[PDB]
Order: C-alpha cells, then sequence, then structure tokens
C-alpha cells in the first residue's frame, strides 16, 4: 500500500535499538533553553504586526503597530527570566542546549557569550522567531544563512543543531542542503534519535540525523489553551514522563527533552517546576544529563546510518 | 407532545434493566484504543489541508500543504505511543478494542496484525479519520466499504463494531444498511447498551445495538480547550467515574468506556494515567474488563430486542 | 454623577442586611438542577442549526442539520444523568429547585412529574433553551407564555421563579409584566436577594425580587474554556465558596447557589463532586438547604420592599 | 547591532542592583486592587458594545446593546466582591494600592472614599476601562485628564501612579507629558523598578520610573483561557512565586506584584486564595508589604535616575 508514501509511521517498530548511553544510563535527559526574545514578531523588525504567540496574553490580537504589553512580556525573558534559569543550572553544574534565535542573540551579545562561558551548546533556532509555514524556500534559505552567521559572529561558535519550530515543508531539505548539521530537531515523532532520508533539490536523498524534541514536556503549554495552571502541574508532567522512561530504561533506554522559555519558566511562579524536577532526577542513578549535540554525537558513533 | 420526534430522551428511565454481567460484575470496563495515525487529514492522502484536531498544537490552523509538526506528532502515535500502550495491556493480561481507521491500518500492517496476535478486537473506525458531518451518504457509504475491506485485507479480521466519531446524520442508517454489525458506538447517551430503531432507505426501521462510548472519559481531552493538565487529572477522572459506577453496581451495574489515542496517552507524561487507573481497578472485585464485542454479544444474549 | 444611570453598582454597600435565615442558619445553600435536555437548539425543533453550548464538544460548530454527537450528549442528561442526581438528593432527604425548560419538560413528562413527586420546586427556565439576547420582546413574551403553560400542563405546578440565563435586555421587564412570580434569578450581582425596580409601560416601575444565581459555582464550567478538569476541582471550589460564606455567617449570613446540569454533573466522573460537597456541608451546623422559592418567601416576609 | 533599537532587552543584566528595602526586606510584596466596575464597555457609557473581557463568561460576544449577565457580573464586584477584599486587608492591618478607573470611582463615591479612609493608595487606571491600543493620542490624553480629575474630585487624592493595562504605543509618552507621576506600571519586564527614557516632543527624552506589574500573578487568569481552576491554583502560584523571590532575597531582593479584581477574587470560591496567600507570607520574616507609591518613593530616594 502506497509504496512511495513520504512519511515513516513505523520507525523502530516494537523493539527499538539499544541506546547504550554513557554510564549505562537508563534515560538521557536533554534540557532546551529557547532564546527568542528580541527576534519575535515586531514592527521594529520590519514585520507587519505584533507578536501573538507564547505570552501571558493567551489569544492576543496582532496589531500593525507596537503592542507594548507584548514587548515587555518578551523583555522579561531577556532581562530577568534567562538569568534565573542559568543560575539554577550553574548552581547544579548541569548543561543545557540553547535554541538561539539569531536576531535575539545579536540584540543581547553579552548574554549570548555568557551561554558559551557557562559551557552550554548553542544550536540555531532560525534568524527570526516567526512562523515559516508559508515562506518560500529562497527566503527561508536566506534566513538560515543570516541565523547561522549571526550566532557565529556574536559567540564565536558554529551551531551544529537546527530547530525552527513552526517550520515549512522545505526546512528539512534546507538543513540538508546547507549541510554540516549533526542534528535536526524539527520532529516530535519518537523517544530516540533516528536517521531521516531527506530529499534534496534534484530528487535524490541525503541522510540527516533527527534528535526529536517535544511540544508536551514544554513550558510553552503555560501559554496555550490546554496548559499547566501551576508550577506543580509542569513539574508532575515532567516527573511522570521521566518516571515512565526511567522504568523503560531497564529494557530499552530512551531520551527525554524538556523545552524551556525565558519569558515563561523564568517567571518566579513557574520556575519552581524546574527546581522540583531537577531535585527529582538528582535522586536517580544512571541519568545522563546531556547537551543535545552530545546525544547526536553519541548516536552517530553508536548507531551510524 | 411531538409523537413523531426521532430522539429517545427517556431511554431506560429511572430503573435500568439488570446487566447481569458475567461473574456478577459490578461494572464492565471497556478500553478503546483508537488507531487513526496514517489516516488523518493530509495533502498526501488527497485531502485539501493538514490536520487540526487532537494534536499537541491545540487550536492548530489548517494549511493546503504538509504541516510537518502535525505530521510528526501523529507519527509519534504509530512509531512509539502505540507500543507503550500495548506493552502495558500485555503485561497485565488485559484485552482492549481497537477502533481502527482503515487507511491507518493499511499503512502499518505489521502493527495491525500485532493487534490480532495480542488478542484484541478490531472495530472499524471508518476508512478515513476526517469529519463526516457534511459528507454525502453516497460518498460516506463508499468509505465504509473501503474501511471494512482494508481492515479485513490486512488482518484477516472482519470488524463487528462500527464507530465513526465525527459522524453524519446518515451514519447510523449506513451501518444498518451495510449490515453485519453487532454494535454501533456512535452514541454518548447512556451507561448501558440499548437498542435503536434505525430508519433505513424506504423509511422503515431496523434494530441496531448501541454500545455507547465516551467523550469525557477520554484522553482526547488532553487536546481540547477544556482539558486534563497532567496524568493525575485523567487518572482521577477515570477513578472517580469507575468508583461512582462500582457503587451503583450493587443495584444496577453499568459499563464504562475509556478512550485512548496512541499519540496522546502514549506520550510518557500522560501514560502514568493508564497505569494508575489499571492499578486502581485491579484492587476491585467483580470487575469485567471486556472487549467491546463481548459486551455486545452479552447484551444480545441476555437483553434481546 | 449620572443620576439617571440604570445599574445599581452599590447594592447593600459595606454592611448588608441581616438575613435572619430559619434556624439561625449561617448560610442558605440553594441547589439548582437545570433541565434543558430536549429544549436545546435542534433542527427538529425548527431552529436554524445544532447546539453549540454546554456539551462535551467544547468549541463545537453549529450545523444546519442534525449533529448526532451533540444530540446523544444531550440525551445522556435526560436518559441517565438526571436520575443519578435525583437519587443522591433523595438518599440524603434534601430539596433542590429545577430550572425547567418548558419544551424539555413536555418531552419527558414522567420525569417532570417525578420532580414534583420528590417535592422539588420547578421554576421556569423559558420555553426554549436558546440565546435570547437578540430576540424581539414580542417573540420573547410569546415564549414565556409557552414555557409557563407547558410546565403547568405537564406537572400541575405554576412556577413562581423565572430564569432565562442567556437573557435579553427586556427579560426582567417581561417577567414584571407577566406577573405572579415571587422571584427572578437572572442576576449574578450579590450574595443575598434584593429588590430591583423594573421599568414597565406607562413610566411606572414595579419592584421585582431578585434571588441571584451563579456562573462560577456551576458545573457549566466543565464545558467552558476556563474549566474545572476533575470532580475535585468543582468540589474544592464549592467547598471553598461555602467555607468563606459560612465564616461570614457569624456577622452577616448570605446564600450560596449551586448550578447543576443533568448532562454535565450527571456523568460519573463529575458526579463525585456533588457527593463530596454534600458530605462537606452535612458536617456543618446551621446550614439551611433550601428551595429557591423558600428563600424568596423568606425575603418577602422578613425584608419587604 | 541596531544601535537605535527602542527596547531595552538587557535591563540590569546578570547582577541587578541591591534593592535595600526598609527592614532589610527579602522581598517587597505589592497588592493591587483594580477597581473597574462601572467603567467598562457599556452602551450606557456611550461605547458601541457590551463588555467581553475579564468576566465569568469567557469568550463572550460583544452586543450593540445591554448584555445583562455581563452587567450583573460586573456589579458583583462593586456590590459585594470589593468589600470582601477590603475586609481581609483591614483585619490584617495591611495596605494595598487601588488601580482606580475614573468613571468607576465617580459611580461609587462612598466606596472610593472608603479606599482613602482605609489608608490605601489610589493610582489612576484610566478614565475608562477599555482597550486603548487603537485610540489616537489626542483622545487618549483627553481620557487621562478626565480620569485624573474624576479621581481627585471624588476622593481628594492626586494619583501618583498610572496603569492603563491595555495601553497604546503612546501611553508612556502621555504619562511623561502629563507630569507629576512618581511611577508608571504599564510594564511586565522585570522583578524590580527601573528607569525608562521616554521620548516626548522636541527630540527630548525624559526619565520615567517604571514599577513593573504582573499578568501571571493576577486573578485575571481566572477569566482567561489558560487559567487557574480553583483557589488553590492561584494560591499555589502566588506561594511559589513568593518562595522563589524570597530565596533570592538573600543575594538580591526583588518585588512581587499581586493583581486583584473585585468581580473575580471577590467571589467566595476564589477568595480563599487571598486568605491562604496572606497566611503564607505572615509566617515569613523580612517581608515588606508596601503601597506601590512607597516602592516608587523608595527607588527614587535610593536608586535615582542613572
Amino acid at each position: 500500500f502506497d509504496p512511495n508514501y513520504p512519511r515513516d509511521l513505523i520507525g523502530y517498530g516494537r523493539h527499538p535499538v539499544q541506546a547504550n548511553w554513557p554510564g549505562r544510563a537508563r534515560v538521557a535527559v536533554q534540557f532546551v533553553l529557547n532564546y527568542e526574545e528580541g527576534g519575535e514578531n515586531c514592527v521594529l523588525h520590519g514585520d507587519p504586526a505584533s507578536e501573538q504567540f507564547l505570552s501571558e496574553i493567551v489569544g492576543a490580537a496582532a496589531y500593525p503597530a507596537r503592542h507594548m504589553s507584548m514587548e515587555s512580556i518578551y523583555e522579561y525573558g531577556s532581562r530577568a527570566g534567562v538569568w534565573r534559569i542559568l543560575r539554577e543550572f550553574d548552581k547544579r553544574g548541569l548543561p543545557l542546549t540553547v535554541f538561539g534565535v539569531g536576531m535575539a542573540i545579536e540584540r543581547h551579545p553579552e548574554l549570548a557569550r555568557a551561554f558559551v562561558e557557562l559551557g552550554h551548546e548553542i544550536a540555531c533556532h532560525g534568524w527570526r522567531w516567526i512562523h515559516y509555514q508559508d515562506m518560500t524556500p529562497e527566503r527561508e534559505a536566506e534566513h538560515m544563512r543570516l541565523g547561522m552567521e549571526a550566532i557565529e559572529r556574536v559567540t564565536g561558535v558554529r551551531p551544529l543543531g537546527w530547530y525552527t519550530g513552526r517550520d515549512s515543508p522545505n526546512t528539512h531539505r534546507l538543513v540538508a542542503e546547507y549541510g554540516g548539521f549533526l542534528y535536526d530537531s524539527d520532529h516530535y515523532g519518537d523517544d530516540l534519535p533516528f536517521w531521516m532520508d531527506v530529499e534534496v533539490s534534484g530528487g535524490a536523498s541525503v541522510p540527516q540525523l533527527i534528535v526529536p524534541y517535544t511540544l508536551d514536556a514544554n513550558d510553552m503549554r503555560f501559554a496555550t489553551p490546554q496548559g499547566f495552571n501551576t508550577a506543580d502541574h509542569f513539574f508532575h508532567y515532567l516527573r511522570d514522563a521521566f518516571d515512565v522512561l526511567y522504568e523503560e530504561g531497564d529494557e530499552a533506554p530512551k531520551m527525554m527533552s524538556i523545552g524551556m522559555h525565558c519569558r515563561l519558566l523564568g517567571r518566579p511562579g513557574r520556575f519552581r517546576a524546574l527546581q522540583r524536577f531537577l531535585d527529582h532526577i538528582e535522586r536517580h542513578d544512571r541519568v545522563w544529563v546531556a547537551r543535545r549535540v552530545e546525544i547526536a554525537r553519541h548516536w552517530r558513533e553508536h548507531h551510524p546510518y
């Protein structure tokens, strides 16, 4: 049936490959710090309208003007929220991967360099934090270029991972064509990395490593209609996810992503969720807390194409 | 008043019939595993646009294009979530009924045969998982035929139950005209099976056994605006539902359905809900955990038309 | 400022009147059982489209046809949910008031008679359960006549209370012009009854006794965007509201309404909320559990215009 | 990059200034009682349509007519909810700042005077409680004048604080140009006050003290789609927010705002969240429960414009 169908619904099937994580880890835990603030929709950036998504104003209108509430909500993340998250990771000696938006990174260079100073990975989260669904591949390719160049120029580091989020039908192709990415995270389809065959211009295909991310174990759900009400909701969700995976780790260890946003989890009332979750996983043996790039390198070494 | 009114508001009235479940069960528990992944709206399938319903992106837009995030969200169900659910049932030696979308069944034939190998019932959930409200009866009838043929072709099993979900005003009639269905579950109107007089072409009626399903005791509510935040919310709902029914079962035993979706309850952070509920009901005497078709056979034997 | 302004923002001000409830009650608790099922938007009733409001499908579209899922969701209330609620009150020997839709009462006359048999009050909740905001007063007045007459024909009771819910700017005047009501509950503005001056024809005002109702302490919030997720959310809300009122009762006793819908609270998973709340208030001295009409008669005797 | 960019994404950076609150407070807690009821959208007030926002009917339509449910939900706040909140603060001997809507204040003058007699601050929350995003700055400046004048005529107090809420791209400039304000709270960008350079006419900027407010530690979230289901949700969110800040207060004390609405938190079912939170903060040493004007005066004295 439908031999040419361009989606893999089967994956590993019933019995996934043995991850063989370092330290016989039962689960690999991968915290993602999104840094988008300064790169979002804003007429100041030449966008037609103000930002609507992932704010304290759930269901916000877009205006062909500056929306000040929305701007200072985003400014919280870069002014305050980010530092609160970074302090907590530093105090615990734990790494994370920053999904850095290029324009955001240029607007706050001292913070961007603090990320590198703290030893965190920076992956490229696009030049702009905007919806790419309808953008032509020529323009999207231009932004990819601007995004990587911005990050490298400011931090001295060349990202090795890509994640747009609100991507287009072309983004996987554009990542493969640009090349040099050890992983692409625009995928919610599994609990382990795997390889995708990405069709490129000409119709032929090229292997790309996918390191799947998450939209459910993600503080973005504080700003969506179905959405954690309190720190303890997000904490219990993470805790439960971790417990399920950790118990599976005797048979077939998996990975877990945790999605974080400066302007969201950085709020003091939500931040307790991170503290509680870290305390939880610290009680467990055989947990690898890894940079995303470390999981990609591990996969490429142990589970080559 | 309104003698010809074609809805039964009254049902069993204040005193329902005695279920007389096997083993003098106080309640019959019927777990449903929806399998829709591969059958949803997608331009690959010839649909106008991408899927909007029952994902991690609540309030998602439809695009006349492939929506990648939506596709990998669905792929999660077929790749990973399904197996997590099937493992739990298997470990506990419990049966369930699959509401299998024909197209999805065809796209993952090894999994479809695994359902049968594991002893689960497969019912027909339509050829496509698309809204049928506005579809003409000619077109909807063709889909029913395609759905039934697909499932039997792949699994060797002819379904005996029908459930569309987002059905049309004609769907009951189409089930009746097709024939051979021991039960139809397009109904949220009671806590016990019952007989519906279904008007067929010509305007005469034919009895159809209804086994009612559920939109509240259903993990779909993780993806709706009013919607469980954590595993514990879904667990407590099911627990409470069961508890109320179990207490009623000293006087008038009822059934309870539980709706599950691979891409939703199969996520690790939701999955704890199922484990906690199974643990809860395991502690109770006089629980019949049944395949949907076993409940319909029971009713036909003990409560004939 | 604005001498002529026709809203009373002030009410009792800082020190309300002493309620002086029977038995020196600290709080008067008034349960409402809305009975709308069979009176909702349906093309079978000559309405343009299918019901959208207060269902298991939050955000439902309206169709110019029968919406089967919506119909059976409503049928659950008349078929099953109503009897579960009536059993609980009967078992505890407690009264409630029914807010009865005339058409729904006419479609289930045996149940309507059962409400009277069990000693509950029946108040008029309109001829139809539909939005009245945009209706002309000529048309609205006709519906009021039809609702009052339906209820009286079926049950033999002449309602002494009125509640539309989704009312119009004319409804209070219509209730005043109709005459013979002891109270109107189309108001969410206080914790005590109070008297409203309603303008009728001929430049005259007439007093109307308001007994305020509730949109927060109401199971309707299970079907609204901001929405109790579990039974315990609704119980805890009721519990808390009661506790706050009860503590105020040593200085200035108030009343509390609880809103219930057969198709919502009647579901097993929600129903625990009622049981738990009833157990809670049973532990408390000096609680008057009252028919609405009994509160109105008390007010008219002890706190006349 | 983008030298001219008119947003400060950086603020204090990684080490904020030492707040040095009175009493060596670890955290300054600032309760805000919004008073909008009687000032909201209503055809009686000359608006096109009925109110849709911050009610028990979430997702309400607007009607070019009176919407009675919406009117009585709003009247609960002025008839009942307000006195319940005020009783609680009175019993505990605690102050708050009222974000008072000019029109609402004029329609309940005894209550407005009660705010003053109870020792609370009144800040100006606009003449009208409506969306100002699309309003022209001539129109918006006229409302500012009317709001300030109404408050002052009714209560005798000249507000020293401004909060619109649903503001416009011009409101900071309108506040700067009006003069006499000690602070503006139309900002959600930090855990401490700070100074903003506000552009006025003639190519001149003037400094404006911001005392940031909150949209998350706010009972408005009982009336929004992502939104506390019970009293305990709001209490636990406030508790957690306070605990986090209180733990930071050993290195760098910050402030916390708590947003309250008469028609929301004043409901018995919600009100327990306030009581439980106050009980939590009562058990903690070194908490300054402040009027918003007191925090502004503090910053001006200890952290002058830099």
